[PDB]
C-alpha cells in the first residue's frame, strides 16, 4: 500500500494515523506525482470507513469542462449535452471517503458550491432543487500553497479554512532520499506484476545512482526511470538513464 | 452571548439598546469574527424574538442566485426559473433578516434593496405584484462602507439607511480576554457528537493561544482547536503558522 | 416648511413666487439636503395644490426601468413587458411630477423628455398614440448641469428649459440656523410614530450638533438624532465620530 | 420676424433674393438664435407660400428614428415597424422641408438624403417604389460644414448641392440693437397664454440686457425673460445672469 | 463638353481615338471637375453611341447596395432580396457603363469585376447562371490608382485592365481658358429651363472669375454661377464669399 | 510565344525533361510574366497531352469560394450551397490542374491539399465520399516559398511535396530577347477582332521597348502595347511609359 | 530497416528492446527524418506483428477534426457529425497506433488522451460508452518536450507517461554514413515503381551529397534524388541546391 522509510516520512504516517480515526477533512500538500495517491487510500482504510467507498477525482485532468458536472451530478437537460442523469461522484461516496485531488484547480464559484456542501452537508445535482443528505468524508489535494493563493485572491478564504483543519505536507523525493530503493522496489514490483513478470531486484550501485539524483519529477519520475531501467532489461545494473 | 473582555462586554450593551427598537443594525468587524451571534443575539433580545430568523451570506450564493434568494421568482422569471420560490424577506415576516457580507451586492441589487427598505414592499422576479413586508433588518460588512462609498461602489442613499446604529465587533487579538472562552466554547461544541470535552486545554496552551495575533480571528481559532484535539484529547503542544 | 435660516427663508420665498406660476422649477444642491419639502412645499403653494403629486427618483430606479417607468408602455414594448402601463406624467395629470435627480437620465432619453416639455404630449413605449398633458414639472440635480452640458452629457436646449428658475438649496453647514429646529422636528416624528412623550435635548448637546460640518447634511442628521434616541430619550451626548 | 440691426435686415434682404427662387438654402450659425423664422420667412416670401411647412430636427429624434422619420417605412422594415409611415418629404410636397441641424446626419443618412435632392423621388425604408418630389430645401448647421467635410464627417457633393446660398445667421451679442424688440417679443409671445404683457421698462433692464454678451443667445434671453417674468409681472431691473 | 485651353481639346482629340474603339478607358481627374459629360462625349463618338448609358456612382450607393446594384441578384440573395433584378451591367448590354469613383469598390468587388472583365460574362447574386455581355466599360477615380495599387487597396491586374488609356482631365485653374466658356454654359443652361440669358455679366466679373484658384473646381463653379444668378439677372459682383 | 532569349530557351529545355514525368511542377517568378505558357507547355509535352487541362488562379477567387470550387461541395455544405458541385481536380481527371499563385492558401486550405496529394484522392465539402484521382499537379508562387514556410505562413511538408523541379521564370527585363516577339504576340492575338495586324512595330519603338525595365512585366507591356493600337496603326513612338 | 551509421544502429538496437515490451514508445528527432520506418520496424518487431498498423499525423488533419478522428463519434456530437464514426484507436486494437506529432494537440485533447493511456477504454465523441483498449502507442514530436511542457503548453503526467522510453533519430548531418544507402533505396524505389528501368550513381554526385548540411533532411534528400533522376535517368553529378 504505502510503505516508506525516512523518519520524516513515518512521522507523517504517525500523524495521518491520528486524523484517520476522526472524521476530518484532511489536506495533503506537496508537489504532485510524489505519492499523495497511497497516503489518502492509507487514511481511508485505517479510518472507521474503511469498508465503505473510496471514490476518487482529480481536479486538474477531467476534459470538457465537465469537472462541476462530475461532482455534483446533474438531470437531464442541465447543459448542453446532458442527455441522461447522472449521479455525482459525492452520492457515490456515500458512508465512505472522498478524495479532490488538485483542488486549488477549481473555479470560484465551484468553489462556493462545494463550500456549501462542507457546511450544509448536502449536495444538489446541476439542474435540480432537490437537496441529497450526505454523510461523506472529504480528502483534498493541493500542490500549492494555498494560503498564497487565497492571497492573490483565487481561492476562497472561508473554504480554505474549513479544508486546512489538518494539513499535511508530503516531501518532495529528494527530502526523504531513505524512501527511495523501497519506493523503487514497489514500483518495479508493481508494474512486473500487472504484465505477469518475475520481479528483479536493484544492484547496489544502481540504488547508489538513484539516491544521488535530486528527481525534479519526483516519483513520476522515478517509475519512469524504473520502467525504462527493465526494458534495458531484468535485474537493473545502472540501467538507469536520468539525463545522459 | 458567550465574551467576557470588556470591549465585548460593552458592545452587547449597545446591541441590548438597539434590539429593543426596529432600527436596522450595521456589523462592522472582520469575517468570521463571531458577528453572526451578535445578530442571533440582538433578535433574541428584540420584541420580534418568536418570530423566523432568516440569514443569508451575500458573498456565498454560487450561480448569481443571490438576487433570486433575496427577492423570490416566478417560474419563467429568468433561465432555470422553472418554479416559482418565494424570498428571504418573504420567510423572515414578522422576524428578522440578517444580511451577511452586504459590501457584495453589486449597484443594481442595491438599488432593489434600498426600494425594499423604503416602501416595506417587495416583488419577485419576473412579477409585479408587491408583497407588504414587516421585517427587522440586519446587515454586516467586513469593509468600510462609507470608503466603500467614496469609491463609487455603494450607494450613499443605501449606506445612511443602513447606518443609524453600526456596530463594530473588533478582531480577536483585540479582545484577548474573549479568545480563552471562545475556545472553551468551541471545543465542547465540536466533541458533542459522543465525544467527551477536554478541559480549559492546559495553561501553557491557554497562553500559546493567548500569544498568537489571530490574523484569521475566530476561523482561524477554530481550526487550531479542532487540529488540537485530533493531536489529542487535552491539549498542551498545538500548530500555528510558525510550526517548528 | 421648517427652516429659520435667513439663507433659507428667503429661498422659501422665491420658491412662493414660483408656485404661482406653471413654470419648471429646478432645485439644486447637494441630496440629502431635503429638498423634498421644498418641492412638495411648492405644489401645495401652487394652484394646483388639489392635483396629484408624482414623486420619482432617476437615480433609484432598477433594471434600467427609467423610461418606461417615466414614459409608461404597452405590452410586447421590450422583453418583459406582460402588460400595458400608464407611466408617471400619465398619473400627474392636472398636477404636478417631480423629477429627482434629473442629471442621469442617458442623452436620448433626455431627447424624450425635451419632446414631451415641447410638445405637453406623451407616448407610452411601443405605440405611435400621443396623449395630451397637463402636468407641471419640478426636478433636482446635485450636479451643476451647466458644466455637465459642457461635458457633452446633458442636452443644451432641456437644460434651458429645466432652468428658468433654479432655487440652490444649500448645505447645512452653510444655514447652521436650520440645525436645531430640523433636530427638534425629526425628533418629533420618530416619536409620533410611535406614541411616546418627546425628549429634552441638552443645552451641550444643541452646540455639539451646531459644530459639526456634516458632510452628510440632512441625511446624516437624521441617523445621528435617531441613533440618539436609540442611546435613550433625552438628548445629552450621542455623536459621529468616537475618535 | 422682429428685427432691427442693420446686419439682419440685410440678411433678410437676402433671404428674400432667394425665397424667390427653388434654391436650396443652408442657415449658419448658433443653435437656439432663432433660425427657425428665418426658414419660415423664406417660405412665406416665396412661391410655395400655400404649401405645407414642414420641419424636422435632425439632432433631437430619438432611438435613432432620424431616417425612419424622414424617408417613411412599410410594416416590418425594421424591429418595431408595426404599420406603414409617411415620411417627411412626402409631408412637405409641394412646399417646403427644413432639416434643421443637418451635420447630425451619419454619412449613409447623406448618401440617402444626396440621391433624393439629386433624383426628386424618395423611396420609404423596406420598399422600392420610389415618390417623386416637389419639394423646397431648407437646412441649418451650427457648425463650419466645410471643415466637417475636411474632417471626413460630411459629404463634399451634399456639402456642394447645399451650398448655393449660404446664409450666416449671426449671434446675439453680434447683432445687439436686436436684442431689444427680440425681449419685448419674447415677453408677449408667453404671456400670450393668459398674462398681459408688461414692458421691458427702461434701461437698467434694457441696457443690463445689452451689455451681456449671452453665449447661450436667444435660448437664454427667452429664459431670462420668463425668469424675470416670474420675479415679476410689470416692472423690471430683477433680470439675472451671473449674480 | 464645352471647352477651350488648347489642353483640354488635346484631351477630347484622345478621347475621339479611344471613342472608335472599344477599350476600358479611366478618367483620372478631381471629383466634380466636369468628368461626367466627357465620359458620356466617348459614347456618342464610339459606335456603340444609339444603345444604352448607364452611370452608377461607386461611392454614392447606400446601405452597402453597390454590389448588388452592379451584379444584380436572385430573390432571398441577401436578407432583403424580395425580388429578383437585374444588374447594371445587363442594362448596359449593347451599349456602355460608367463605373465612376471606382477606387471605392472593396478588394472582393474588385476581384469580381475582373472576373466580369475577363470572361466577359456576369452573374447575379444568389445564382450560377452567367449572363453572356457585349458592354463598354468607362470608369474614373480621384485618387492616384498606381499608388492605391501599392498601398495594397486596389487589384494589380485590375489595375492594368483598366489603365490601358487614361486621360486625366485636369484641375480647373490648370486650365483657366476653360472657365469663362463654361459659366455662361451654366447661365445658358439654367435659363434655359427659365427666361431669358442673361450673361452680360460684367467683364470685371469674368476676371474676378478667373482669377480665383477654384479649390472646388467645377462644383464650386457652379456653385458661384447659380449664387450669382439669385442676387440678380446681369452678373457684377457675386460672392466667394464677401471676399477672403 | 516562340520565345528567343537565351535564359528562357533553357527553361523550356527543363521544362521539356520534367514534362515527360508525372512530377508537379512549382512555377516561381513574379506573377504577370507568362507563366500561362509555362504551364501549358508542360501539359502539352507531358504524356497527359490529350487530356484536360484546368487551370485556377487562388488569389482571383470572390466570396471566398476558393475551397468550394477546388474540391467541390454537396448541397448544403455550406450557406448558399444549394447544389452539388464538382472540383477542380475531378474535372482535371486524367489530365493536369495548374493551381496559381498557390501561397494564397490560408494553412488549413494547404493541409486539405497536402492530403489529396498523398492519398491522390479528394472529398468534396460536406462529403465523406473518396474519389479515386489520376491528376498532374503544376504550381504557380510569385513569393519565395521556402522563406513563406520559416514566417509560419506556408506548411513545410507541403513546401517539399511541391518542390521537386521550381522552375523560375523571369521578369521581363531579364529576358530582353524575348520583349520583341512578345510583344508582337501581344498585338497579334489582340487583332485577332477584325482588327489587321499591325505590322512588327518600328524599330525605333522596339529599342523604346528594350530600354525600359517593365516594372509590371507582361501585363504592363500588354497594356502599353494596347495603347499603342488606340494611338492608331503601326507602332512608333506611340509607345508610353511615364510619358 | 535502411542505415549504416553506427549511431543508426545503436538506435535501432535500442528499438529492438522496446519492441518487444507493450511500453510506449516517443520518437524525437526533426520532422521528415524517416521516423515513419522506424514506428514501422517497432511493430513488426513487436509480438503485435499482425495486429493492425494505424498511423494518424496530428500536425495534418484539416477542419479541427484531430479529436474526432481520434475518438471517433455518434451522430450529432458535433456540427456536421452525420454519421457514427469509429476512431482510430477502435481501428487498432489489438495493435498499434502512431501518434505522429503529438506535440501539437491541444491541452483539453492531451487531457483526454491521458485518460485513454490511464483507463485504457476510450469514449467516442458524444458517447457515454466506454470501449475497452488493447493498443499499444507510439509517438513522435518535433520538439523538445520537457520544455513545452515547462512553457505550459503539455501536460506533466502525460510527459512522463509518453517518455518512458525516447529515442531520438538525429539530423541527416549527424548520421552522414546513412546518406549513399538512404539516397540508393530512392533511387531503387523510385524507379521499381516506373516501367522497370535500372539505376546508377557517379562518385563526384555521392561526394557532393555527403557534404551538403541537408537542412531539410531526408525530404530534402528526397526532392534531390527525384530532381536528378528527371535531370538524367542514369549516372550523375547533377545534383542541386547551387
Amino acid at each position: 500500500h504505502m510503505v516508506v522509510a525516512d523518519t520524516k516520512s513515518l512521522k507523517l504516517l504517525a500523524l495521518a494515523d491520528k486524523v484517520a480515526k476522526t472524521d476530518a477533512n484532511v489536506m495533503i500538500l506537496g508537489p504532485s506525482g510524489s505519492g499523495k495517491e497511497v497516503m489518502s487510500r492509507y487514511i481511508h482504510n485505517a479510518s472507521p470507513r474503511k469498508e465503505g467507498p473510496f471514490i476518487a477525482i482529480n481536479c486538474a485532468a477531467i476534459p470538457d469542462n465537465m469537472l462541476e458536472a462530475t461532482l455534483f451530478g446533474y438531470e437531464k437537460g442541465a447543459f448542453t449535452g446532458a442527455v441522461q442523469a447522472c449521479p455525482g461522484k459525492f452520492e457515490q461516496a456515500q458512508g465512505g471517503t472522498i478524495l479532490l485531488d488538485e483542488i486549488s484547480e477549481m473555479d470560484l464559484n465551484l468553489q462556493a458550491k462545494l463550500l456549501r456542501v462542507l457546511q450544509e452537508r448536502e449536495v444538489e445535482r446541476l439542474g435540480s432543487r432537490k437537496s441529497i443528505k450526505l454523510d461523506v468524508r472529504v480528502l483534498a489535494t493541493s500542490n500549492r500553497d494555498l494560503k498564497q493563493y487565497v492571497q492573490a485572491g483565487h481561492f476562497r478564504e472561508d473554504l480554505y479554512y474549513r479544508l486546512n483543519v489538518f494539513p499535511l505536507t508530503w516531501p518532495a523525493l529528494c527530502e526523504r532520499k531513505d524512501d527511495i530503493e523501497p519506493l523503487a522496489n514497489h514500483l518495479i514490483e508493481r508494474h512486473c506484476k500487472k504484465l505477469g513478470l518475475p520481479v528483479p531486484s536493484i544492484a547496489p550501485n544502481a540504488i547508489t545512482k538513484l539516491l544521488n539524483y535530486p528527481w525534479p519529477g519526483n516519483v513520476r519520475e522515478l517509475d519512469n526511470v524504473v520502467q525504462r531501467a527493465l526494458i534495458l532489461s531484468e535485474n537493473g545494473h545502472i540501467q538507469s538513464e536520468h539525463i545522459l
